Formats: structure tokens, sequence, C-alpha cells
């Protein structure tokens, strides 16, 4: 049997391939492996180490060829140290394909299962956090058997079963009264068909100028709750259906059929209601965003390279990097989970964060017309953002020196799915860690490195990017970015000089002919179980104030700080003024100067869109009443195993706040106890032409800073002078 | 006949040498030059291009040797295209070393010129803006000759002269009544000697438990103005002197001598007042920040390589990059200046910014005690941030892929100084420019590149960084970083369990034993003469608001926008609410949609330290009266040649606001006119242990976004 063409197989396999004709040297890059190899050479170089090749690379008539074994021999070499194998499995490891298939098999074996039964979530049910910490810090095995939460959708009915996988037995099976299921993948499909089979809807569509109809693209949206004012029965399973025309530019979003909404009952599998408003001609101009009508730029290359491999290690799901240690896993709803986060301080791992992850997000609009009044995406709770993860485009969505992880989750039928390139891990240069150039002395400066964990999820039209950023000095950043395609309203005006302009643009900017970028908000929320050098913490406020000078001298005022504790959940739920300081401290543990070891919580560290002061809804709005998390930037709640979502566990047609509103309502004491920090950061998005047909990536930042957690500059390095 | 050592001379040249034994290949990198050469090969490669060698590189005792003509033949070969020759000089070019030496001669030729005169600033007096714009847009030569502003300090007396360099004539000699001069380099020396030769002071120092008064390090400070209440004569040239004790750790800041203040008159050359307060033992423990007591952890290498060279071109000081074109100048006072900034929109250069620069900054303190109450650093205005540029540490202050620039200015004796590595220019990956993964379809992604122009200037204890960030899509960012050594106050308490601890921390945090980091602000102001697609612009607010729904259906409320012009300088001076939109519009030009071409001005786009909602001073403080720009995040003034500084031209011991206060004073109309935008961003700095003995770099962000300036995603590329 013959050999295999080098360049060909390598691309298949996903490695970058560079040929240097002058040096006669290939350079092959893939994740932590940086490989050098010359034609006909004895050995290749992997991360700076020699690897024997029995079969040297071959150059024929300018075509290169390698062994059938080359990719494995080189890349799965072990000279790339990036990945190591976990000895004792971590108790928070996500369910395996096997474990998943098992949980599904356990439920299918109970009396009540039925074949239309879909799966909305199949996730590990973590052991109690204490056993989990003892594992991470003390290597104590966890005694409790691996269980899994299985949330089923039986038609429209939700049921929560719990399975024991160690013992292969079913533990719980309770129906959840009045709860609606999230949107599932087949739902998209049913809605396109039901609409395609609608005799009415084709006629509805025909009159709005269409022709064909095979060309109508639908998109499913949840209906929220309007105490019946929308005319929709509280206990049917429904979705409203917004439609666009497909014009062949690959961007149906650019051609709304405006003032046409259809309500579909998924159980019935038919259209129960059609709201029709004024006919507005469908905007027809081609607006591709993929570059089909564009000139490719020539750009000179830029390569971020790490030729001796990475400074992090990935053992199972454990990531070790400089002084950080943490566990990375995936959840179908909220995406990545970052757990058991410790910072190694001169030998001892100190607790920073037991579990951190997106909590939930919402993007709600502020137009009142039929196509828009109920329109509000709960991307994670309602559509499942983990499930909808978008594989990273190597080199573009993440820098060329990224390592990209694959992650496994159950699909909605309980069959395992591996998502390729689900999370990017990458170290990056982030300016000077610090510098001082004393006048007439040698300069002092060192470089800053952040380790970024990056995840992207696309829900319908928008794409959202999350970066969890680990500074070497102890600071942790969380940024959310938004890009993709705007939800636009069809309108009669071509320019602002047209007669309809003022009325068309009342609720958003006219971003293209006949196209308005309806104003709305982007609201993310992070649930951060920060255990600051321990479980029991308190929330401290420091408000800088200008106080009168009462100490003589020429000054009239001084800069002082009003420090006070925040002792309950109700006061902990607040607006964040970035001029103040909010600290989660450990009142049991002080640094060398006798200050309580803490972390400074900053829900607003800036962003590139204007910032929402709060929810852009009157207090009487139903969406306002069910989603408290929207109106406050900072919350802190007592820890409880079940409380995990800012929007509540079943937010679809919820009638009341079951999220942060619910968790803080019992107003528990936040003094010297296990806290959980929630940060809400929102923007108000008034659109502009620069953002159409594709919105350039826009960012918000949040930050978590060590505050007297340490004794000194954390990046000074190992001490020599004494101990 | 003569070979030099490769590793030795290349490193002397500033290049990076990498040997790779496996390919037998040298990689030589320097600025835009990326060179690859094999030992004994008759050709090399520069930026992906072939170069014939005169003399092949020779290995010997496994050391490499090169022809004495090698560096020039390889790096100055023309295959590195980063730098091109400027055949027609841009009219905003700074004074050259020769023009500097010339301007100094024109003033030294006058009879008015007094013997020991120093030079506070020597800079180009630019031709009028309309002619500058015409050079950069229509290649229209400027009629005007090269002139210069020469501002002189005759002991304590400021004199402003203008000289004509082309005609070697003096044009004006204007003594400036009542103006105090900025602090000059030698003033630092004076102060140390004067303190050294002080009987009275050595005495005071000994009381405070100091043995050798020669280990006493002085630091000079402007004294400000307090209408007499500090006891200081208005006419005398003064400085206050905070003092620290050199203990051998290289960090004298870590060792204050608290409540010892000396007031020195630089014309009399003596102390004129010694304020002494309670006695605090000098904190003594070694606190170096230089690594003498540390061992770095081993780090795998990271390189950011551009093996075919840069996407930008630097032609003299004109920089070209993708659709951006601009001019980079160095000023001794405010540092870099970004000028004639145009965006190439599908082949037509549209004006964005006429001139942008730091306008000024201030670092004022919150403590009322003896040695703090007057402490306020106007770094650019009082010390000369350009002059005090701290050369970029290659690969550390800027990434390994930067190109570092030398910049020339005049020292205080009128002699030219070349500042090596004054400014860093580099391109970087800033994540996906845009992305859409439509479901079941081929993904769409493009990478964001940003071009950064980075300058670092150090003023005593603090080091500051400015990034001017150009985005391919038309956004410009301006970030400001701060690092270095905090101004600390010596106290009795070691921990917070000590008696004095409460009293000790009333005005700042306890960050080391016996060390309190006094609270203060960091306030930066950027002067941005924006010309949004032309000269004549207007300032337009867009406040997003919730309004009751009137269109029917079940919504009680809607998201709407309150829009209105802001018609004068006085209304234009305002607090910035990051939830609102402020635009500089051009009411004469509009995009395809009929919206006027505009720029979104965002003076607060975030920071790593807490933000000030304004000056942390009561309205009757003298610093507050003097420095109005502290308390508003946005200004817009009518453009006039002489209005450059928010803190005012001569802010040393100023009795009233001669900057933005003065400029908006006359409440000029801003409707359809030449506007200048000033952005104030500032932090309230409450210290922490983690920032001692050296503060990890903190950042603040500002942003200027095109707003209906273009007709669509500007990064899509041209149509086929
Ligand atoms: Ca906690
Ligand atoms: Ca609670
Ligand atoms: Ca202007
Ligand atoms: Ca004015
Ligand atoms: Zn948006
Ligand atoms: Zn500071």
């Amino acid at each position: 049997a013959h050999m295999v063409p080098m360049d060909k197989t390598l691309k298949e396999f996903g490695a970058d391939v560079q040929w240097d004709d002058y040096a006669q040297l290939f350079t092959l890059i893939k994740d932590g492996a940086y490989v050098k190899v010359k034609p006909g050479a004895q050995t290749a170089i992997v991360n700076g180490q020699p690897l024997a090749l029995q079969v040297p690379v071959v150059m024929k008539d300018n075509k290169a060829w390698v062994s059938d074994t080359f990719i494995n021999d080189v890349f799965q070499s072990g000279l790339d140290q990036t990945f190591q194998v976990e000895k004792r499995p971590h108790p928070l490891n996500a369910l395996t394909a096997d474990e998943i298939k098992q949980a599904v098999e356990i439920v299918k074996a109970s009396a009540d299962f039925k074949p239309n039964t879909r799966f909305t979530e199949i996730s590990l049910l973590p052991p109690d956090k204490e056993a989990v910490w003892a594992f991470a810090l003390e290597n104590k095995p966890v005694d409790q058997p691996r269980k899994a939460d299985v949330i089923m959708l039986d038609g429209k009915h939700i049921i929560e079963a719990v399975v024991d996988l160690q013992n292969n037995k079913l533990l719980s099976w309770q129906p959840i009264k009045d709860a609606h299921g999230m949107v599932l993948l087949d739902d998209f499909a049913s809605v396109q068909n039901i609409i395609n089979n609608s005799e009415e809807f084709a006629a509805a569509v025909k009159k709005r100028g269409i022709t064909d109809a095979k060309k109508v693209i639908t998109t499913p949206l949840t209906v929220g709750y309007f105490d019946g004012k929308d005319g929709l029965k509280q206990d049917a399973r429904l979705l409203k259906v917004i439609s666009y025309l497909d014009v062949g530019d690959g961007n149906y979003w650019a051609h709304p059929i405006e003032n046409l909404v259809a309500v579909v009952d998924l159980e019935q599998k038919k259209i129960v209601k059609i709201e029709e408003g004024p006919v507005v001609p469908v905007p027809m101009t081609a607006r591709p965003f993929d570059g089909r009508d564009r000139v490719a730029p020539a750009v000179k290359p830029m390569q971020i390279i790490e030729p001796e491999g990475k400074n992090y290690t990935i053992t199972g799901d454990m990531i070790h990097w400089r002084n950080w240690d943490f566990h990375l896993s995936m959840n179908s709803r909220v995406g990545p989970m970052i757990s058991t986060v410790t910072y190694n301080d001169n030998g001892t791992k100190r607790k920073v964060m037991y579990e951190g992850s997106l909590g939930g997000m919402i993007v709600p609009y502020g137009d009142p017309d039929i196509g828009w009044y109920f329109k509000a995406y709960l991307d994670s709770g309602d559509y499942g953002m983990g499930t909808l993860t978008s594989p990273i485009a190597r080199g573009k969505d993440a820098p060329s020196n990224a390592v990209l992880l694959n992650e496994t989750i159950a699909d909605y039928t309980g069959v395992p799915m591996e998502i390729p390139r689900a999370i990017a891990v990458f170290e990056r240069y982030a300016g000077p860690e610090y510098k001082h150039q004393e006048m007439g002395q040698p300069n002092v400066s060192t470089e800053r490195r952040e380790l970024v964990v990056r995840w992207i999820s696309t829900v319908g039209n928008y794409d959202y990017i999350f970066d969890w950023i680990f500074h070497e000095n102890g600071t942790i950043g969380i940024d959310a970015g938004a890009t993709g395609i705007e939800a636009v309203k069809g309108v009669k005006a071509k320019t602002m000089h047209d007669e309809t302009a003022k009325d068309d643009t009342r609720y958003g900017t006219l971003i293209d002919h006949n196209i308005v970028g309806t104003t709305h908000q982007h609201i993310y929320n992070f649930r951060l179980d920060l255990d600051v050098d321990g479980e029991n913490n308190s929330l401290v406020a420091m408000d800088p104030v200008v106080k009168p000078n009462t100490a003589g001298g020429p000054r009239t005022s001084t800069m002082q700080v009003n420090q006070y504790n925040i002792g309950n959940e109700q006061d902990a739920a607040q607006k964040f003024d970035p001029g103040t300081i909010r600290l989660l401290s450990n009142p049991n543990k002080e640094n060398r100067m006798g200050n309580p070891v803490s972390y400074q919580i900053i829900p607003y560290a800036g962003g590139t869109h204007p910032v929402a002061k709060g929810a852009q809804f009157a207090p009487d709005e139903w969406i306002y009443h069910r989603l408290s998390f929207m109106d406050k930037q900072l919350w802190v709640t007592r820890y409880h195993p079940g409380e995990r979502f800012p929007e509540g566990k079943y937010p679809n047609r919820s009638t009341h706040d079951t999220g942060l509103g619910q968790y803080s309502k019992d107003n528990e004491s936040l003094d010297n106890t296990d806290a959980v920090v929630w940060m809400t950061t929102g923007t108000t998005h008034v659109a502009r032409a620069e953002e159409w047909p594709i919105m350039p990536t826009e960012w918000v930042h949040t930050l978590l800073k060590p505050w007297n957690f340490f004794d000194e500059t954390p990046t000074l390095g190992a001490l020599k002078k004494d101990k």
C-alpha cells in the first residue's frame, strides 16, 4: 500500500501548513503541537524535541507525501505535553457519552416513558460542594455515587427524573406542574412545516406581495406572558413565528415580511392564530454578508506562535497555568462551567471560585407593533446555548496560538453529541504587567499574560462570545461580545427624507433602505459562586466620599471612604455605581496588614455600546415583573444547591420571577456565610448603518480583582531574601 | 577582508538573532525586517523576498561571521518596505535637530537674550489648519515658511518668542506677565543640593531619626495656589520638597519621611520655609521592585511574527494602514500628536480628525495633612511628559511584533535630544471582526486587526501609557494605563489592629506595614479636534428613554430616543452618562439613509479602577476652581489656534482656570462650525496591598465610533 499526500491529509486533520522553499522546511501547527520538518529528514521537531521518523517526508514533483502513520506519529506524539491523562477522575467531570446513553436507558426502563419524550437537559448532578472541594484541595475521594439530572419533555409536559449511574437505578421522577419546556431543535422544523402546510398562511403571505412561499423562512420565538392580553391560553405549548423571504443572498434576515405573525401549537401541530397588520413591501435588495460580492483583501500574515508548546497543561478537564488551577466543563444550557478555582500562593492553593458560568441572558426589544411586542430572547434558558455552541473558526474566532477543546453533550433525543472546537483556550500578551522607569536608572518592566477561555454560541441571528480571562496577578475578567445579524423591521422609508421616516424610526434607527434596526437591550448575567479563601464570606461596601476637612490646613475637603457591611439578600440586590467598591471579603482571614482577604466585584468595567442603567421597560411591564435580574447590576444570594438561573429554571411563559427575584425574596443573612455573586451587565443597542448587514463584534467587560487578598504585588515572583 | 561577529554586531544594531539547528537557519528580526539566512548560502530572504548576498554568512568555531557591509546590505536593502522616504515633507513635521539648533540661535542673537535662559518648550508653530488640510488632501503646498514657538525661562521669567526659520528672523519677543514656568530638569538638581547644603534641614532630618542626611532623596513638587493660606508669595518661583530615605533597595519611594516639607525658592537658591509636623519613624524594610530579590518562573516563549513585513507604511511621520492615514508628531509637553487623520472610504479620503493628543492630566490627592494637601501632579503641564518619555522596552512594553520609533525634541538648554524607542507602533489581533454561524450553513468569520500607537512617559513615581487605537472599521480608541510606584504616607501602624490604624487610614489604605497609600484620582484629558467629514459640525444628543406605548397592543412601554442639538460651549461642557449617545455630526453631509455622518464620542468606555463621577474636591477648593476640566467628562469648544490645554497654558501656581474654563467662558455657538472635543476620563484610586511595592498596570478606555458615517459594515471590503 502506497503513502499519502502531505498537504492534503494535514488540512483534513486541521493543522496549519507552511512551506519555506528557501529553508526547505515545513512548519505544521495544531493546538499545542508546533512541528518543524524537512523533506527527506531523519527527525522532525515537536515543540523543540526530536522525533525519529522511520519514513522521512518526501518531495516528488513539488508534491509532498508522508506515511499513513505520520499524523499519529507526529501529533499524538507525547512530545506535545499540552494534554495529560487524568488519574483519578474529577467529581465534576461532565457526563460521558456512555454515562449519557446510560441515563437515557435508565429513564426508558421506567413505567411512564413514551417515544415522543424529548430530553431538554441531561446533566451531571454534582456532589455537594464540600466533598468536591475536599477532592480538589485534599484529594479526598467523593463517597456519593455519580447521579444525573434528566429533564424530559413529554409532549408539552416537563418531568424531572434523577438517575444513579453507579448503581444503574432511577431515583426520582416528578412532573413539574405549569412549567413549559424550552425550545428544542425539532421545534424549528415543525414550525417551518406547519407554516409550509398552511393554506391560510400561504394566502396571508400571497397578499403581502410574495409569490412562491417555498421561499419563506420562519424563525421560532417564545411568547412570554401577558396575563392573557395577548389572547393565548396559559397551558398550551406555543411559539410565535416571524417570517422572512429568501432571496438567495444567504441572508434572509435582510428581508422581513413585516406585520405578519403566526402562533403555533406544537402539540396540535398547527397554526392557532395569525396576527396581520399593515402590508409593508418586503425589502428585496441583496445583502449578503459572506463576501460573495466582495473583493478578498490580500493581508500580510501575522502569526502568534509558541514553538516550545504551552505554559498550561490540560489534564482531563483540569487546567493548570502559572498559579491558577481550575476545572472546565460544558452544560447544554449555559455552556462552559469554571469550577474549583484556586490560586497557588507560595505553596498553598487558596480557594477563589467554586463554580462560575453564565447564569442567563436576555435580549428584549422595545417596539410595540405585532411583530415585536413579545419579542425577547432568553438565549440560554429558552434555546439552550451550550447545545447551540458554534465551533471556533481557527485563527479568526480565536488567535492562531489557541488550543480548541471538543466538548460532549446530549442532544435533545438523548443521543451524545460531540461539539468540535467548542471552547478555545489561549494565552496572550496583554501589555506590561508593570513598569517603572526611575529617572537615570535601568528600566524595570515585565510582560502581562492573560489566559483566556473563550466560548461562542449562536442563537438564531445573533452570535455571542464569552471570554473568561485569568490574569497572572489574580484578577479574573469576564467579557461578553456580540456580533452576527440584527433583527430588523420592514418599513416603507428608503431615506430619512421619505414621509414615513419619523414613524418608521420611532423605535429604531433606519440602518438601510426599508430596514430599521429596532432598538433593544443585550443583558448578560453571571452567576459566580466565589468562595474567597473559604466558604464563609461577607459583602462589604466602600463608597468614596468627599468629606469636609476637619484637620486644619488650607484644604476644605478630603477624600474618605464610608465602609459598611451589607447584611442581607434584599440590600445586596442593587445598582452598581462604578465609583464605588463592592467587596466579597472573608471576615475570618486577613492579609499581612490585618485587612480582610477579599475580591473586588465590578459588574461594569466598560463596554463599546451605550450601557443600560437598568431595564428599559416601565415597572408595570410583564417582562419587567418576571425578570428582576434585568434591573440590578449586582446581586448576592445565600448558596443553595438548586438556585442557578437569573431568569428561573423554566422561564418560558413564566408568570412570576422564579430567578434572582425568587432567590433573594426570603431575604437571607449575608454575614459570614456562603455567598454567590450574580453580575448583570446590559447595554442599550441603538443601531447604525455601520452595523448592517453584519454587526462588528461589540464588547462589555466585567472584572474581579484581588483586594488585599495578597500581601504585595502578586507578580513580583518567588522570594529569595529570607521566607 | 574583514568579517564582524554576527551575534555581537547584530545585537548592537538592535536586532533579534535566533539560531535553529534543525534547519541550519538564522532568523533575524528588527522592526519591519524579517530576515532568514542559511550559513554559506549565496542568498537570503527579507520579508519573503530574495536577496543576493555579496558575502555568504560563515560559521566557524560554531560562531557566525558576516561581511562588515552585511547589516546595511540586508536591513537597508529596500526589501523592508516599512519605511519610505518622504520627498515632500508634511507641514506638521516637528522641528528637526537643525531647526532646533537654528531657532536657539535666532533668540540667542537678540539683545534681549539673558545669559542663563532656559527653554521650557521649543516647537513648530504650524501653518493654519486649512492649508495643512489642503496639503494632506490635495497635495497643495503650504505658502508659509517654517516658524517656531520658543518659550523661554529667564530665571523665573517666561518670554514667548516666535522665529522664522526659513528667513532666519525673529518675529516676536513677548514677556509673559505673571506666568510661572514649568519645572525644568535642573530644578531637580538644585532642590537636592539646596537641601543638602541646609543646616536647618539636616537638623530637622536628624530629629526624625535619620543618621546620614546624604541618604535623603528629595522630590520636587509644584505648590499650587491657595490665595495666601499656604503662606507663599505669588511672585517667587517656588517648589515644595517631599523627602525619602535611600536605604539601598533602589526604591526610595518606599521610605517616606512623613510630615517633613521644605519650601525652596529657586531664584534665591535656598529653603524659605520648613513645615514640620509630628514625627513618624521612616519605614525601613527593603521593598525593591526590580527583581534583585526574586526569581522569575520559567516561561515558554511567545512570538508575534510578521514574516512578510508590516501592513503599515511609515513615510517620514505619515503613517498609512488599510483605510487609515495619519501623521505622528512628538511634542515636548503633551507627547505624541495624531494629525490629519483621514479614512479612505472606497477611494475617497474623508476627514475624521484634524489633530488629537493628550491635552493634559492631573493626579491630585485626598489627604489634608502637611505633606499632602498641595500635592497635585499636572504631569504634562508641570513636568513635560514628552521630554520625560520612557523608551519602550522591546517586547515587554510593546509586543515582539512592534516597530519602535525614535523621536527628536529640544532639552531645556535648547540642545536637541533624540528619544530612542519613543513611540511603539504595532498591529494586533483583536478577536473576530464579525461572525455569523448561520445554522446548518458555512460559518462566516473575519479577524479584527487594530493598529496601536503606544507611548509611555514617566513622571517621578508614576508611569503612564497611552494607546491610540485605530480599528479597521473606523472606530478609534484611546486608552490610558498607569503603573509604577504609588506616593505613600509613613504611619505608625503595622497592621489594622494597631492604635493609630483608624486615624492612619482616614485618607488611604494600609498597603504595607507603616505605609498608607493615600487616595487620589488619575484624571486624563484628551483634546480631539475632530473634523467629522469636514470642518463644520454640530453636537447632537441622543438620550435613550422609556416612553408610554401609544401604538396599541399589550406593551405599556417603549424604547425611544430623545434627540436634540447642544448649541453652545456652555451646554456642551457636561457630565457623560454612558447610557446616552453624544455625536459630533456634520449637518451638511449624510449617508445613503439621509442620516448625517457623525462620530459617537464616548469619554467613558470603562476602566480597571473605580471611576470618578467628577472631581473629588469640594467646589470651593483651589485646585477645583483652577482645574475645571476635572469635573466634566465632555467639552466641545470652538476651534482657535491657541487653545490646547485643559489645565491652561501656564498652570504652575495659576490663580484662576486658564484652560477649558477660559475656552468655554465666552459661551460660543456650536451650530454648524469648527468644533474641538475634549474628553475627560478619571479614576478614584483607593490602594491595595496588591499594588505594592509596584502597581500592576491599570487601564481606562475611551472610544470614538463612526455613527452613520458609512453606509454599511465598513469592513466588508470593496464590491467586485
Ligand atoms: Ca461562595
Ligand atoms: Ca435566598
Ligand atoms: Ca474640528
Ligand atoms: Ca470659546
Ligand atoms: Zn443588538
Ligand atoms: Zn494612583
